[PDB]
């Protein structure tokens, strides 16, 4: 039974891809990719663009591409807690967390540079006073 | 002493500046700015770079530029809840919120475009299917 067999193989590959954080790799997408997993080109494309990669083109321009630095609210929160330097290592105010996340947004998903760090430190020094 | 008067006028300008969310405009920075608030150029520089603007430069090259659209974690959360389409204003999983925030990070602080929206919708369909 090739229909149920390949359907189940697609669901197994897709499940293994989904647990790996590869969200676009649905069972349907795996089936359209030739019942096969995503290529490094498609994977890198999704990692750097968050656009669904076309299932049957291999994206040979993305195979050797640098993983785009992308930060999670959790990483932003950790960096904000470290920069704020709160007494008792406590979470900073949400306004400072928003400022740090906006800094990450300005840097295409990267952390603050040494000039943005002076701004974040001055903001912390002004917020812990107020 | 006119110096303490100037200090108090600086501190009042600084209070009005940060009540508005303009954080860099400390009393000290206002005093270094010529005892006045930030110019539109300085304010554009800080809004677009989050770097402290030099206190007496006019940053005109940023006057004729436009304000970068940034997003807060609250705006990210609202966009994630709207895109996920949860019944009853229910928070999406933190993985989907992280996906939306990473989309925002790719766009220099902007919202998702059409193709990133289709990706986020497919991701939502898979997260509601598995959960």
């Amino acid at each position: 039974t090739p229909e149920e067999a390949q359907r189940e193989k697609d669901t197994r590959i897709s499940k293994k891809m989904e647990t790996m954080g590869i969200y676009f790799a649905t069972p349907e997408w795996v089936a359209l990719n030739g019942h096969r997993g995503p290529s490094p080109g498609q994977l890198k494309y999704w990692q750097n663009t968050r656009e669904i990669p076309d299932p049957n083109e291999d994206y040979l321009d993305y195979v050797h591409a640098e993983k785009s630095r992308l930060a999670s609210e959790e990483q932003i929160l950790r960096a904000a807690t470290s920069i704020y330097g709160a007494p008792g290592q406590a979470e900073p105010p949400q306004a400072f967390i928003d400022e740090v996340a906006k800094v990450y947004e300005i840097n295409h998903g990267r952390g603050p540079n040494q000039e943005q760090m002076k701004d974040l430190l001055l903001t912390a020094m002004e917020m812990k006073h107020r």
